[PDB]
DNA sequence: TTTAAAGATCG
DNA sequence: ACGATCTTTAA
């Protein structure tokens, strides 16, 4: 099982072998909430869409497939035991949200996923990154992620916009895999939850199979109602897979 | 400026 | 989800 170079929430990596088991086959993948791509990591597709509203996200993904040996040599830089301090990773997340460039920008924002607290990505409204100091014993460097990332990113474009936009790019050769932020147990509002699913009907009219992972709610099985469902089992909530087959 | 509730900040 | 201390919002 392939491991994204990411910290980022919705890994999903215990459930991957059930995404896989109901993911149809087609000659490209759209993602529309790509995050650390596990599932891009972990299939074979031809082609792959991935998008996300994340702009430091896909700048990152960019950066990495264009100049991956620059990238790494300079990043690996930050993995170092001088670096592994308040102070040190305050002045550099400083540095982040005043750098312009955006080469610069990625080196120090897998810095920050990995030196940060729980690997969050937080910002205020001023779109500062303003993620406190995570005091780990010895932060991991994702060289081999990295290098693995990139060689597969050859086969893929990053975009950065929101999933009616990136969804709006497959076409019959496609298949849509969808990652929403997860639904309320008791950012991502429940309208946008509703117009997921309707978007996905709208896909399946065009004979492009869409497949949909979320929390196993009443409101979620309201949602893909017009889907084949699944649940797998993992309050005790459980996860629902959504697959709408043309 | 006052006031009260709400939202935003960031460790 | 936590919490003290900011800013925001409307009459
Ligand atoms: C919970 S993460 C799941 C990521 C991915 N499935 C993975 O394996 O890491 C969902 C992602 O969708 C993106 N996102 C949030 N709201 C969005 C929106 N309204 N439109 C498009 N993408 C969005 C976020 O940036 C986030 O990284």
């Amino acid at each position: 099982k392939n491991r994204a170079f990411l910290k980022w929430a919705g890994g999903k990596y215990p459930l991957l072998d059930d995404i896989k088991r109901h993911l149809p086959k087609g000659e490209c993948l759209v993602e529309p909430f790509v995050g650390a791509g596990s599932v891009f990591l972990n299939t074979d597709f031809s082609r792959y869409i991935l998008a996300d509203i994340n702009s430091d996200l896909i700048s990152l993904y960019n950066i990495v497939k264009m100049r991956t040996d620059e990238y790494v040599q300079a990043a690996r830089e930050l993995f170092v035991p001088e670096t592994n301090c308040a102070e040190v990773y305050y002045q550099f997340r400083e540095e982040f949200n005043k750098s312009q460039d955006p080469f610069r920008r990625a080196v120090l924002f897998l810095y920050l996923n990995r030196y940060g607290y729980n690997g969050l990505c937080r910002y205020n409204l001023r779109g500062e990154f303003n993620v406190p100091f995570g005091r780990y014993k010895k932060p991991y460097f994702p060289e081999a992620e990295l290098y693995h990332f990139a060689e597969k990113a050859q086969n893929a474009f990053f975009y950065c916009e929101s999933y009616a936009d990136s969804m709006a790019r497959a076409d019959d050769s496609s298949v849509v895999y969808c990652d929403p932020p997860y639904a309320p147990l008791s950012s991502f509002t429940l309208e946008q939850q509703a117009h997921l699913a309707e978007i996905a009907e709208g896909l399946v009219e065009r004979h492009i199979p869409v497949l949909i992972s979320n929390h196993d709610t009443m409101l979620t099985r309201e949602w893909y109602q017009r889907a084949k469902l699944h649940v797998v089992k993992v309050k005790k909530v459980d996860e629902l897979l959504a697959l709408y087959k043309p």
